């Protein structure tokens, strides 16, 4: 679990969005596994606007942060799950690092701010949904 809080927006994994997220919907994209809802309170986070390919992510299944080198956002095949059919997920970045189901929502950050959130993984890989191109979040 986890979310980004920036301005009057809350960014979450679309597959973990709540009834309240959907009732306050701003934008969603199944191909990216992202949903953004509106909030009444002002956020705590800053979004990176950069081309970093290294950073640090939070891994809830280890209660720890890990450094990672990650690929540029791209179209990657993701196997079927209970949440989605087999499909290509866009704007996804892969890295070698531990992840297991429950770690989705963990934040990836570089020196500039928040880069994205955990969205996929398995077998020593971790995938992050990029948010740096969503300029309107600011
Ligand atoms: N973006 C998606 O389509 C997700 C939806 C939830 C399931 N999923 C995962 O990758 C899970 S099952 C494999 C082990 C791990 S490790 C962190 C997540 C997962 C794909
Ligand atoms: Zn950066």
């Amino acid at each position: 679990s986890g979310a980004i809080y920036v301005g009057n927006y809350r960014v979450v994994n679309r597959h973990l969005a709540t009834h309240n997220d959907w009732a306050n919907l701003v934008w969603e994209d199944s191909s990216r596994d992202l949903l953004v809802s509106s909030t009444t309170a002002q956020g705590c986070d800053t979004i990176a606007r950069c081309d970093c390919q290294t950073g640090v992510y939070y891994c809830s299944s280890r209660r720890k942060h890990y450094p990672v080198s990650f690929s540029k956002p791209s179209l990657i095949f993701v196997e079927a799950s209970e949440y989605y059919p087999a499909r290509y997920q866009s704007h996804l970045m892969l890295a070698v690092g531990h992840s297991e189901p429950g770690d989705c929502g963990g934040i990836l950050r570089c020196q500039h701010g928040v880069v994205g959130i955990v969205s996929t993984g398995g077998n020593g890989l971790v995938g992050f949904a990029d948010v740096r191109d969503l300029l309107w979040l600011d």
